[PDB]
């Protein structure tokens, strides 16, 4: 069995400072992370688990990487992110006794593990300020036909109805604002659960078809880039064809690594930028798998 968690390093501004909390379980001093519920995500689990461990909301960004570590039932995965603090207040609780705001150095001293101090030497090594671009590729929508024009109107089936109702609370911890899909039905359906959440209309996107990517990849290239120049995370449903293309075009060109790598239906790529600089690529699985 593998037991699946999520970290973060909580932040805020004075040039930043860091939340290092105690448990008495262990008396010890660590970062925030706990342990995912039934039908929750990384994501979730990791915002959940800040507000309840230490009384703060906050908006994830970057993936700051991966803790593995035996434990009686098997293996324990943790996966940790730069979490800007939205606002609120510590008070001591069943599992978190105390919190210290730190700066970076003073936080490096605090920690008791080298995990996360590993964790913590990722998150200073590059920006954290960041906004978010959120790309996402369609939720399972059944089997290819034989008409021409790639099945424009080809819905997603039941699982993939379920991948967009699963997509909406991991989108919402990146805090997504706005939302693109590109001109096929499919896409459109996999963020319409988000957008009724937020009670917002989905832009649409012919320059982001798989059809259009072939026959004009530099009109995609240029048409992504000026979405994540608006101000707000926008939302970027778009096809399989599609995402490697872009995503590997500005790794390459940001010289940025991404940790994970993939592309399946109803999946999510976190990009951070900075100063419109790209400075994270973070490929999360289908909210099922
Ligand atoms: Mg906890
Ligand atoms: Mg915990
Ligand atoms: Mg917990």
């Amino acid at each position: 069995h593998t037991v699946r968690a999520a970290g973060a390093v909580l932040w805020r501004d004075a040039t930043v400072e860091v939340a290092v909390i105690h448990r008495p379980r262990y008396d010890d001093w660590s970062l925030p992370k706990g342990k995912l519920d039934q039908g929750e995500t990384e994501p979730v689990a990791a915002a959940r688990e800040i507000h309840e461990e230490t009384g703060h909301t906050a908006v994830l960004g970057r993936r700051l990487g991966r803790v593995t570590y035996p434990i009686p039932q098997g293996t324990k995965r943790v996966w940790y992110w730069a979490a800007k603090s939205t606002g609120g207040d510590f008070s001591p609780n069943d599992e978190v006794d105390k919190l210290v705001w730190l700066p970076v150095d003073a936080a490096m001293d605090q920690l008791q593990y080298p995990d996360d101090r590993k964790v913590l030497r990722r998150f200073v090594k590059r920006p954290v300020d960041t906004k978010t671009v959120l790309v996402v590729r369609h939720g399972t929508a059944g089997r290819r036909s034989r008409y021409k024009g790639d099945d424009r109107k080809r819905p997603l089936d039941k699982r993939g109805r379920a991948q967009a109702e699963a997509l909406v609370a991991q989108l919402m911890a990146f805090g997504a604002t706005t939302l693109y899909a590109a001109d096929r039905v499919r896409c459109h359906q996999t963020i319409e659960p988000l957008a009724q959440e937020l009670d917002q209309l989905i832009h649409n996107e012919p320059l982001l078809t798989e059809e259009a990517y072939a026959a004009d990849h530099k009109a995609a290239r240029k048409r992504l880039l000026e979405i994540a120049g608006r101000p707000g995370n926008p939302v970027i449903c778009t096809q399989g064809k599609v995402i490697p293309g872009l995503i590997e075009w500005w790794c390459e060109r940001a010289k940025v690594r991404p940790e994970t790598t993939g592309n399946r239906k109803g999946s999510t790529w976190v990009l951070s930028l900075s100063d419109g600089e790209l400075v994270g690529a973070d490929y999360l699985s289908p909210p099922d798998e």
